[PDB]
């Protein structure tokens, strides 16, 4: 049914919106965590580099 | 065409579902990897902190 | 309205496509950054491991 199909698509879209917003949250969180870790690892390696002296 | 437009939207939705599920996989993987790296960098810095003594 | 609802869904889909592509970019970037950080932290810990000797 045309109306039935439109209604199913409306629900599908809402479900996708929720999934999409959640994927972004996870991605932004990951972007953040990765940035912090990359900096902290860079810091540990700098400290090691200065160890010879 | 109404039916034609509905059919195109149905296909678009399916494509988005696949893209959405893939973005979540990448995000969750990244969240995991970042957590592990942040911990490992934190560990390296702790070991360095204890180096003075 | 059937046509009105179809038009709203078309716009919703386009918005989701943009959000979906952006979430993937963030996720892939995060995957990359996390990989680099995990390697750099692993490197710092290896260097520390060799410190005893």
């Amino acid at each position: 049914s045309s109306n039935a199909k439109i209604d199913q698509l409306s629900s599908d879209v809402q479900t996708l919106n929720a999934k999409v917003d959640q994927a972004s949250n996870d991605a932004n969180a990951a972007r953040s965590d990765a940035q912090a870790a990359k900096d902290d690892a860079a810091r540990a390696n700098q400290r090691l580099d200065n160890m010879a002296t």
